[PDB]
């Protein structure tokens, strides 16, 4: 079997396989004069002369390849110590601690002391660690589980969110972090819509969606994806929106479901604000520095402009010269979209939780909130004229004062009806009694 | 300065410890890896694990 003399010569040091060069020709020529029937004196009288060799090296070397095959000629010229102080080791290093290996070592060096232990040398036991596996140290942390056809333009759109670090007065007052979702087009890098609330929740990515198809339209072949490998809860109208299945609104619009840091949170404008990663951050400064809505929404639609508008893109696309912009505008032109009608774009107005519904066919919604407050009472025939306990509410917040469509408990739509600071004091109360109890109980 | 209510019931103490030190004869001027790193208290020591779950540690 050659395959243990081809790997030696495999494993062969760069100077070994030039040593086995050297040393062919000289082994090569002298078969040929012995062949030629010349005296084994002068053969090697010549070599070792021409050549600058020992002749009885190259005689005896003739002799140990001569039961070499020709071509494999090349080939031919080229801790006993205690288990338990061992495992001791093994065992302490991959511990989540993961102590320092000299210490954990002298820590082994008194156990192994009081068992009388052999230790082997620090070097030797580092070499060995390193020689035991990349996924053991993954074993101690858990870490590498952690880690492991033409597109066109606006055919395939993928969602992302992002939480600001910059810190806003929002509209009702209170000082909070945004959270804005984003669509964006994969081929082109383009986004294509943005919304921007308190809290991450379903409605800013529906909006943002809507705001999408209503600029740049439905496309026949319609993908969106959202990498997860429901929102909600109360009240900002006043009444509570909303538990549903945002998923079946996606797969009706035609659409098939899968699952600037630099330029808004680090915007000269905001500096006040945005904090940056810093560890050690005074929390007195920033009551003051929180910027105004208006200003941040602003910084934000400008930053998205100007990222969109940013030459010298490094993609496919682009080819290093255009920006997003140029790439979408070029693309969305050879792609076949539609607009969405008037029905479409309402059936994605807000849906408000379930309301109970009289005999006489009315339901009521507390208006309020961002609201001009009101208690708003709705009502239909089609409501006391059919079964129904409770029913789902979709409504346009600025046709609230008229006409609202009334949904069942299941999805099935039923008629339309036709129209005929509050719990933040005990929010804030709520505060209160906390802080001061905490406290005191604190001290 | 320290102090604040009342391990033992009564509250300890606003005082003046420097006296105490200026009369001992003193003048005044103005292990991690042994102890929060040893293997026996591993469920406790969480390391500087910037993301680190809260639902183990109260039995840990």
């Amino acid at each position: 079997d050659r395959e243990a003399l081809w790997s030696k010569w495999d494993n062969a040091s760069d100077s070994q396989r030039r040593l086995a060069e050297k040393w062919l020709p000289a082994v090569q020529a002298a078969d040929e004069m012995l062949n030629q029937g010349i005296s084994t004196k002068t053969a090697f009288a010549t070599v070792a002369g021409h050549y600058q060799v020992s002749a009885s090296t190259l005689r005896d070397k003739y002799y140990q390849v001569q039961k070499f095959a020709k071509p494999d000629w090349a080939a031919a010229l080229v801790s006993e110590f205690d288990e338990d102080a061992w495992q001791f080791l093994i065992a302490d290093y991959l511990r989540p601690e993961k102590p320092a290996f000299r210490k954990c070592y002298e820590r082994l060096e008194l156990a192994a002391r009081e068992h009388g232990w052999s230790i082997p040398s620090r070097a030797t036991a580092f070499r060995r660690i390193q020689q035991l596996d990349e996924a053991m140290v993954v074993a101690c942390r858990e870490g590498e589980h952690a880690l492991m056809e033409h597109l066109d333009a606006m055919q395939w759109i993928n969602g992302d969110g992002y939480l600001h670090n910059v810190f806003v007065r929002w509209f009702n007052g209170d000082v909070i972090r945004p959270k804005t979702w984003f669509w964006q087009d994969v081929k082109t890098r383009k986004i294509l819509g943005w919304r921007c609330d308190v809290s991450e929740n379903i409605d800013s990515i529906r909006l943002s969606f809507m705001d999408v198809v209503t600029r740049y339209g439905i496309p026949e072949d319609f993908h969106i994806t959202i990498d997860n490998t429901t929102g909600g809860a109360p009240n900002r109208y006043r009444f509570k929106v909303k538990e549903d299945d945002p998923k079946g609104l996606f797969l009706l619009m035609g659409a098939k479901m899968h699952w600037l840091e630099e330029y808004v949170d680090k915007h000269p404008a905001l500096a006040g604000a945005y904090t940056g990663p810093n560890p050690q951050a005074k929390p007195d400064n920033y009551g003051d520095r929180a910027v105004d809505a208006e200003l941040f929404l602003k910084t934000l639609a400008e930053g998205v402009a100007m990222f969109n508008a940013r030459t010298g893109r490094e993609t496919e696309m682009c080819g290093g010269k255009l920006s997003f912009d140029d790439v979408f505008e070029r693309e969305y032109a050879r792609t076949i979209v539609r607009k969405p009608t008037e029905e479409q774009k309402r059936m994605l107005l807000l849906p408000a939780e379930a309301v109970n519904v009289s005999r006489k066919g009315e339901f009521t919604l507390k208006v309020g909130g961002s609201l001009k407050g009101a208690k708003n009472v709705y009502y239909n025939l089609a409501l006391m004229l059919a079964g129904v306990k409770k029913v789902v509410v979709r409504f346009d917040p600025q046709q609230l004062h008229s006409t609202v469509y009334c949904y069942t408990l299941d999805g099935r739509f039923i008629c339309e009806a036709e129209c005929l600071r509050e719990y933040r004091r005990r929010q804030k109360q709520l505060k209160s009694a906390t802080k001061a109890a905490i406290k005191a109980q604190k001290q």
